[PDB]
């Protein structure tokens, strides 16, 4: 019943909503920024709070760990003006205008509305994935394969898409043996990539396969191999490895719209290619809720400021 | 779904209570059908226990047992008396008539009685650092950990304001240097007693109206070295260096998917009629963790699945 009324109302807390949110406050548009309250059990900041060390986002030369590089990122969003609520958004209302936009404990009504909720890299919960989780288990295979545990040892990794293929092939530069396992006998990746995975040298490929289990060494060691389900035989094999890799996708967070905005099938957002446009008018995505291709930091704060710009057009017409 | 199986027993849940409860109800010849889950609640089948690597409390084994191993010998066990598994997450289930109905994505089964084992989940914080960290310095399992090196003779905090708060950090004051608790209010909801066995502790400091918003390693990529605490009353962030971190802020009993057909206590946890399985629905008993949040064991567990078992045998002989 006291709803606040803002011009712009932007949703999650990555670089996508804060380049958002720097651009509508500065454009005095006092955006209402929602930067959720542990939303989607990421920390508000967004995916760049679970790594340590970004050394490709250009402006910091000497690099930037990723929690301080969001803390700058909202630091700069509330000098201009932004409000941001902690709370994270359950429901909207795109049906009528000005748009709903609520928490639970507030309700905006917003002009617009920039979906920034970004998306979150998936894994199993198979039996030793919390035990062995940064001991072996990880679902970041550029992150951390140079690393040390893993040089010349074998590694694993699990998924049947592009990423998977890539990952392979990336982690074969630093492992004696890569292997990719899939519940399938075929791969959902390009023609290309395949053959470019399955064309490597130090990569084995594990079809019908499913991971069943992750155990370690010693001594409460960490990762040392992993039980292997055929899913045709039922057979079940010991399989050393020191390190495991999920590229298994990423979960766009979409789901808190009910169906409002029109996605593509693996749940991101439909844009209109090379803006923010949504099935909606007034209504824009930005980031990674809408990019599954390049899913950079960089990547997504240019498209957050693309949101902003649009949204700001989009009310001058209106 | 038009194939439904019927079954005189069907259970919900793939730890020690569930297994139990069907190696009973199949050695008495009543054919179980269980639900061991696929990842449901992200949990594999198997149940808690698959989380953790050294299990030295469950009677019987001498030298202690892995999770993982010791679980693996349930379900073996469960299938060699007849027990039909369906690796299937239940979805939804139908009290209101008899038989039950219980179906997963898959399959639909119609039962006789129902046993609901689906356990239980410690609960954890996600700010930022909490991923990053975990195994390497952060926990949610207190007992389980510190004991290690890592955190001896460092300082260790603990989140959380329950009687597990409580003890865990007491537990926690035999290895480190100090202890923080730390809580979101200016009152502990643990028991008086307990609060006072806490704060009386020498090694213990508590930190009231106290948030952690960050966790940080040292290095050159190191383990956990402090976290930045936010005072909620006067917004001031502060550094608090420490080797360890460990989460005692409770567990989530896994009772969502009943939809409310049965009677829960406040905190989610399935009310039955103390010293037996019987639910608030006759015909539907309720085992192990999903109803246990005092003990919480898997020998206990294990053995209030057999009295679901034997509970559901009693009211089948009285139907
Ligand atoms: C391990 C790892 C390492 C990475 N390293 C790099 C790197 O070195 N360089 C790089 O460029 N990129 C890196 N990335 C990728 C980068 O994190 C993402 O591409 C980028 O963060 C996408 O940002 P986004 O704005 O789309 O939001 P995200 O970072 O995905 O954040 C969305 C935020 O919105 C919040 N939210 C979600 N739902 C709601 C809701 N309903 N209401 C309110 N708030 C909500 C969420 O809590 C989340 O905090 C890395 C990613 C990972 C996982
Ligand atoms: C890290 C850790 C270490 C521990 N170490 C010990 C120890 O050494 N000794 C000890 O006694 N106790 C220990 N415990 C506690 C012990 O694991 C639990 O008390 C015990 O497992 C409770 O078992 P349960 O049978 O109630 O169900 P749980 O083990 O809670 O299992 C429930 C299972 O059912 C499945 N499930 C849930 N919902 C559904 C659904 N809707 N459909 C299908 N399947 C579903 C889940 O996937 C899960 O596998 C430990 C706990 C933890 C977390």
């Amino acid at each position: 019943a006291a709803p606040l009324r803002t011009r712009v109302c932007i949703i999650g807390s990555g670089p996508a909503a804060h380049t958002a949110a720097i651009y509508a406050a500065r454009a005095e548009l006092k955006p209402v920024l929602f930067e959720g309250w542990m939303a989607n059990d990421i920390a508000a900041g967004g995916q760049l709070t679970t790594t340590t060390d970004v050394e490709n986002f250009p402006g910091f030369p000497t690099g930037i760990m990723g929690i301080d590089l969001m803390d700058n990122c909202r630091a700069q969003s509330v000098r201009f003006g932004t409000n941001i609520l902690s709370e994270t958004v359950t429901e909207v209302d795109f049906s009528a205008r000005p748009f709903r936009v609520t928490s639970d404990s507030t309700t905006v009504l917003a002009d617009t509305v920039v979906v920034a909720t970004g998306a979150v890299a998936r894994r199993l919960y198979f039996s030793g994935s919390d035990t062995y989780w940064n001991r072996g288990i990880s679902a970041c295979a550029v992150c951390d394969g140079a690393a040390p545990i893993f040089r010349n040892k074998p590694i694993a990794v699990i998924g049947g898409g592009d990423s998977a293929m890539e990952e392979g092939n990336f982690l074969t530069k630093y492992g004696s043996q890569v292997y990719i396992i899939h519940r399938r006998n075929t791969f959902r990746a390009s023609k290309i990539m395949q053959a470019r995975a399955l064309s490597n040298p130090k990569i084995q490929v594990v079809w019908d396969s499913e991971v069943v289990e992750a155990y370690g060494g010693a001594g409460g060691g960490p990762l040392a191999g992993v039980k292997v389900k055929n899913l045709v035989t039922g057979e079940v094999s010991d399989l050393q490895v020191s390190g495991l890799f999920f590229a298994i996708g990423h979960e766009p967070a979409t789901k808190f719209l009910n169906g409002q905005l029109e996605l593509h099938a693996d749940g991101y957002v439909a844009t209109k290619p090379g803006s923010t446009h949504t099935s909606v008018e007034g209504v824009f995505a930005a980031g990674d809720v809408q990019d599954k291709k390049y899913r950079q930091a960089i990547t997504a704060a240019g498209s957050g400021c693309m949101a902003a710009l649009d949204a700001e057009h989009y009310l001058q017409e209106v």
